[PDB]
């Protein structure tokens, strides 16, 4: 499931968009963009899979390694502290074209 980082590179992230470059199955590279923002929550201070709008309460949002996302989110006490979740755990490349799995 995921693992997009194996088949595309020079991936970026600004806010809570993910932009990167995929190779397709003909061959040739796909260039495309997917909002994260539905598909991740903040949970007492850690990113999880599940929509709620996080950025709403997360800040510096930066690419960290391959394939995990850094950031810092509001824990119930009101303090920011280092989250981070892997994107390659539903990220995936399909045809070049980045989807949700």
């Amino acid at each position: 499931l995921g693992k997009f980082s194996q088949t595309c590179y020079n991936s970026a992230i600004q806010g809570s968009v993910l932009t990167s470059t995929c190779e397709r199955t003909n061959g040739g590279y796909n260039t495309s963009s997917i909002d994260l923002n539905s598909v991740i929550e903040n949970v007492d201070g850690s990113l999880k899979w599940q929509p709620s709008n996080f950025i709403e309460t997360c800040r510096n949002t930066q690419l960290a390694g391959s394939s995990e996302l850094a950031a810092e989110c509001k824990t119930r006490a009101q303090q920011f502290v280092s989250t981070k979740i892997n994107l390659d755990d539903h990220i995936a490349n399909i045809d070049g074209t980045l989807k949700y799995e």
